[PDB]
Parts: C-alpha cells; sequence; structure tokens
C-alpha cells in the first residue's frame, strides 16, 4: 500500500473516522485534530484503503519520556517540543470496519521506521489505556497489576498491541483522562526503545 503525511484538508474525514473508533465521550473535537497536523505536520500520517481514510496517526515531538509525568489528556498540548528525543503518539485508529487485517500494526510500525529516520529521537513514547480492564474490575484485580499482566489471565489487547512491537510499560498516570471511566480515569505510558 501507500501511506502519506496528514493534511489540513483530511478534517473531514479524519472526524468521520474518529467518530468511528470511538464513542462519543472519548472522541477529539474537530478543533483538537486540526491542532494536531498543524502542529506537527511531519508527524502525523494517514493509511489510505481503495482512497479511503481507514488509518491515521497523530504525534508530537516531546521532550522525554519524563515529561510525561502527571500529564493529562486535555492539558496535552504544551509538551511540545521541535528539540526533545522523544516522539509522543497522540492517537492510533483504524476503522472497526476494517480491522483485524493487519492494519493498525502497519501503522505503528510505520510511526517507529519513521522516528529512526528523524534525528535526535530515542523512543516514541504514548499514554495508552486498557479496552477489557472493566471486566477484571469485578474480579477484584487492580489497575496496576492488570497493566503488568499479574492478574494471571493474558493481556490487554490495547497494551498487548504496543507490547507486541517491542514496547515496555514506564509507567501509570492517574486522573489523565477522567471521562475514560473505562480505566478509572488513569494511561499507561507505553516507551518504544530505539537504537
Ligand atoms: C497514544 C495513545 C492514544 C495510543 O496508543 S491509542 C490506544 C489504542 N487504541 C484504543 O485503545 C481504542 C480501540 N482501538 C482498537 O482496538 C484498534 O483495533 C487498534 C488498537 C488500533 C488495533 O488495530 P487493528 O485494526 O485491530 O489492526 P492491527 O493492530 O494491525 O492487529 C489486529 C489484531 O491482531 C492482534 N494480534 C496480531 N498479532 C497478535 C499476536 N501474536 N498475538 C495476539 N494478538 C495479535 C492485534 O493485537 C490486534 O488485536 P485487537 O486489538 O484485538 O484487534
Amino acid at each position: 500500500h501507500r501511506i502519506r503525511h496528514a493534511r489540513p484538508s483530511d478534517l473531514d474525514a479524519l472526524c468521520a473516522l474518529e467518530a468511528r473508533c470511538w464513542p462519543a465521550p472519548l472522541r477529539a473535537s474537530r478543533a483538537e485534530l486540526l491542532r494536531r497536523v498543524t502542529t506537527e505536520p511531519r508527524g502525523c500520517w494517514v493509511l489510505l484503503h481503495e482512497g479511503a481514510i481507514v488509518g491515521a496517526t497523530y504525534a508530537q515531538r516531546i521532550a522525554g519520556p519524563a515529561a510525561l509525568a502527571g500529564a493529562r489528556h486535555s492539558e496535552l498540548a504544551g509538551l511540545h517540543d521541535p528539540s526533545g528525543a522523544a516522539l509522543q503518539l497522540l492517537g492510533l485508529n483504524v476503522d472497526p470496519a476494517v480491522r483485524n487485517h493487519d492494519f493498525g500494526s502497519l501503522l505503528l510500525e510505520f510511526v517507529l521506521a519513521a522516528a529512526r529516520l528523524r534525528p535526535g529521537i530515542e523512543n516514541v513514547v504514548g499514554v495508552s489505556r486498557c479496552g477489557d480492564y472493566p471486566r477484571q474490575r469485578a474480579k477484584g484485580l487492580g489497575y496496576e497489576d492488570y497493566v503488568h499482566g499479574r492478574g494471571g489471565g493474558p493481556r490487554d489487547p490495547v497494551l498487548g498491541f504496543h507490547l507486541g512491537h517491542g514496547a515496555r510499560i514506564g509507567g501509570i498516570i492517574s486522573g489523565y483522562r477522567p471521562e475514560d471511566v473505562d480505566n478509572d480515569g488513569a494511561g499507561v505510558i507505553v516507551i518504544h526503545a530505539l537504537r
């Protein structure tokens, strides 16, 4: 296939993709999607399949993996540093109508490949979540134990997506996304080590 950088003209399709991949409380507004493409234009890609935007990634260069400490999903734009050693992912979605076709694995490996070619980038970081924690919440399993797989069962399908591509857990940010009630408002830091 072919993948290209994002453009402000794709805003209409990037919103329709956001509305399909996420429920209403967790969707990024039209202004936020435009802010990501304009702030870091070389750090946003769009996967095209049959001429449709079925996959999109958002990233901005931050100072490093340590700058994510105490971050918040709303106050996330202030971490932009054009001379930082880490590229923070801000979103990596694919359309539910085309999922499980090894498409999301292609976008993640492309961003990891682009960061190895951009100079100064040491790691690819980001605050992920857990899509199947409420099921383990009723079983008495704590959130921190569930992130590190200490619950006895398998990984979370969301965290296993990053862990399956060389990432490692780098901490938990409680109160990161209060509208993400499926994770008690918390987020999970993932770090893709490079070089
Ligand atoms: C920076 C922050 C915002 C982030 O990192 S975003 C957090 C990730 N997104 C979310 O949590 C919202 C929900 N979105 C999804 O679940 C999307 O399906 C996704 C996470 C983008 C995954 O993309 P997909 O369209 O499913 O395609 P792919 O990623 O290429 O792989 C397909 C599946 O094969 C799975 N797979 C592939 N190989 C394996 C192996 N060896 N073992 C187990 N599972 C595998 C892969 O984990 C995917 O699992 P599912 O989540 O159950 O679909």
